[PDB]
């Protein structure tokens, strides 16, 4: 299934795309492996199942720091979980058995089971929460994206990572500088099924907590691209863009076939 209209600029960097949303919320008491979160979802019922992306905040962060993601992504038709960790001081490792936690729950236990396809599955993840979301899908290779934001790990080899994986990174980041965290964990992933390192100008460690049309519009691809096998989406991603203020750096494996 691929959903929605051909898009276009305009389509990809609005605030909502064509799907109408709807949020649940998920109490850390009805869980086991993780603390709950909302869960951000397409109404319509029409249309297929939907792919579905669990999303961990950072170090001392909760889902508010996250939780502009939900009505962003899920309207261009996605399922979409902001989870919170166990606690906010939880480890890059622990965010990854978290993050897998959920999305066992979205698929076997939630209550929109019935509308989300389980064979498309993707993470993301802030600071340390994206250094989570390389760890899951290194663990788990079935997952179809991973988008990694501002990440942080002390693991720097992710070549095991089998997962089509956008590293967004911050130019200005003094809490995971991009040459010591996302540059390192970019280069180590391999070329196949695809890979890209965004770079946002000007941005600090804090960008992806805030309404972001650049992370917005090539997360949407990504997940278009690889969660959905929509290669409609491919003509955003390659060959990589070339003359956005709001990028300082893009490195790919353009084209991904």
């Amino acid at each position: 299934d691929v959903h929605g209209p051909d898009p276009t600029e305009e389509s990809i960097t609005a605030p909502r795309g064509p799907f109408e949303v709807d949020e649940e919320s998920v109490s850390r008491l009805s869980v086991s492996g993780f603390g709950g979160g909302t869960i951000y979802y397409p109404t319509d019922t029409t249309d297929g199942l939907f792919s579905a992306v669990s999303i961990s905040p950072g170090f001392t962060g909760t889902q508010e720091t996250m939780a502009w993601y939900g009505p962003r992504l899920a309207s261009q038709g996605f399922v979409v979980f902001t989870i919170d960790t166990i606690t906010t001081t939880d480890q890059p490792d622990s965010r990854a058995r978290q993050l897998q936690a959920s999305l066992d729950y979205l698929v076997n236990d939630s209550d929109v089971k019935d509308i989300i396809d389980p064979a498309r599955l993707g993470v993301m993840g802030h600071s340390m929460g994206g250094g989570g979301s390389l760890k899951a899908a290194l663990d788990n290779p079935a997952l179809k994206a991973a988008i990694p934001l501002t990440p942080w790990h002390t693991t720097k080899d992710f070549s095991g990572v089998q997962t089509p994986t956008l590293i967004i990174g911050a130019q200005n980041d003094t809490v995971a500088p991009v040459s010591q965290h996302a540059k390192p964990f970019y280069e180590s992933l391999p070329d196949d099924p695809g890979k890209a390192y965004l770079e946002l100008a000007g941005a600090s460690h804090l960008a992806p907590n805030t309404d972001n049309t650049t992370i917005a519009k090539f997360s949407i691809a990504w997940l278009k691209r690889f969660l959905d096998d929509d290669t409609r989406y491919d003509q955003f991603l390659c060959p990589p863009p070339e003359n956005d203020d709001s990028i300082s750096d893009y490195q790919s494996t353009c084209p991904y076939l």
